[PDB]
């Protein structure tokens, strides 16, 4: 059993670079399967659909692997000036077209990106598991604040419509940042309020790890341990 991994610099091996790093990171040692890390920095839906990405996975996947996707980091901004990454506004078959890198891309919804990936690997017979994106420092001000992005529901919904998996990790972690307090909260953010040290990427993981647990996802048959602090929900 293979668990690949695909998702932004909050997940990818060496986070954003100096010194921090990724929560795929620290998976592995509380899975007793291989776990394929294939998230990459500064992408999004739309830039890790365009770059085949998705299509890589796709093509090594096989039955009864898993397949955990986690993006909305990178996904917002203006498509007036387009940087390559934003996707088009909408939760369904919205589509929009922008001059990027040479070409006139045709960019489809956040979803929709979503449920296209989940959809080839469903159909190979993989297990995928759509999970809402971390955080960022929720104490950045000195108190606590609670303002999940769009793309938080935009997964959930995604999940509903293709017919897998989601975890909300979002929540677990903003719980468990509540109640870890302001100064330990911000030593995990070292260079700026979205990429974790290592300590930060570990809580994480840990916390991905309890969301597993507490909504009895299906990757629970490969998890090693359910010893994690924090709460259900
Ligand atoms: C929530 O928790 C945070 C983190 O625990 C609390 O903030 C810390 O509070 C302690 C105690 O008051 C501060 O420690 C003091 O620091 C001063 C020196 O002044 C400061 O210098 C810091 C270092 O500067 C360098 O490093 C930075 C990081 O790499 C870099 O960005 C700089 O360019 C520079 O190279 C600096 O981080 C700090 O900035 C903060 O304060 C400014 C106030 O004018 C503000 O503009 C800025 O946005 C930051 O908020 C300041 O310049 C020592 O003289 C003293 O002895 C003592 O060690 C510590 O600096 C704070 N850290 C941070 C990250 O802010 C905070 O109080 C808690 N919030 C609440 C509401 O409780
Ligand atoms: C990109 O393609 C769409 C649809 O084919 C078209 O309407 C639009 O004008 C094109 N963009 C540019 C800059 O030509």
């Amino acid at each position: 059993t293979t668990v690949y991994l695909a998702g932004d610099s909050t997940m990818a091996k060496n986070g954003g670079g100096s010194g921090t790093n990724g929560w795929g990171e620290y998976l592995a040692s509380y899975l007793s399967a291989t776990v394929v890390n294939d998230a990459v920095a500064g992408r999004s839906a739309r830039s890790y659909t365009r770059e085949g990405r998705f299509e890589n996975i796709a093509d090594v996947v096989t039955a009864g692997d898993y397949v955990i996707v986690e993006f909305g980091h990178n996904d917002g901004g203006s498509l007036s000036t387009d940087n390559g990454r934003t996707d088009c506004s909408g939760t369904g078959a919205e589509v929009c077209y922008s001059v990027y890198d040479g070409v006139n891309e045709t960019i489809l919804t956040f979803p929709a990106y979503l449920e296209n990936a989940a959809k080839l690997f469903t159909a190979k017979g993989a297990k995928v598991i759509l999970s809402s994106q971390t955080p960022n420092n929720p104490w950045e001000t000195g108190t606590f604040v609670n303002s999940p992005t769009r793309f938080v529901e935009y997964a959930e919904l995604a999940a509903e419509v293709a017919g897998v998996e989601y975890v909300d990790h979002w929540s677990y972690v903003d719980s468990i940042y509540e109640t870890l307090g302001n100064a330990t909260v911000n030593s995990y953010f070292p260079i700026d309020h979205t990429h974790t040290s290592p300590a930060g990427a570990e809580v994480v993981a840990e916390a991905f790890l309890k969301a597993v647990v507490c909504t009895g996802t299906s990757l629970k048959s490969v998890l090693t341990t359910t010893s994690f602090e924090g709460t259900c929900l």
